[PDB]
């Protein structure tokens, strides 16, 4: 059961399968028990990743009905780099201190492509 996450390696090898359309933009998020344990995951947005598009509302009110210790955010690039868009940037900073905020932190943001993965925290970039 690789459901424990260590690193961001764990979440890569995770969403493996998961992405519906891997020509198409997807958000994710996963969330996480006091032990690092992969509860469950949802969908976010599907479509191209505008701020806007994220409403720190619902993504939490899941976070809390599932009473999620933490959450990590999965974006994959149907491009194949996966070096982050300042949409990524901007959708990191408010869900960042939405977390903060809510004590239910986020973890880290990976961004997720062909044979690849980009760690936001192991970029010093959380």
């Amino acid at each position: 059961m690789n459901l424990k996450v260590k690193g961001a390696r764990d979440v890569f090898e995770y969403m493996k399968g998961r992405i519906p359309d891997e020509t198409k933009e997807h958000l994710f998020v996963l969330f996480l028990s006091t032990k690092n344990q992969i509860l469950r995951h949802e969908t976010i947005t599907i479509g191209t990743l505008t701020a806007s598009l994220i409403h720190p509302r619902e993504i939490f009110k899941a976070a809390i009905r599932e009473s999620a210790h933490s959450i990590i955010l999965v974006h994959n690039h149907p491009s194949g780099d996966v070096q982050p868009s300042n949409a990524d940037k901007q959708v990191t900073s408010i869900l960042k201190k939405a977390g903060d905020l809510l004590q239910i932190e986020l973890l880290d943001h990976v961004i997720v492509g062909n044979n690849d993965w980009f760690s936001f925290r192991d970029h010093a970039l959380l």
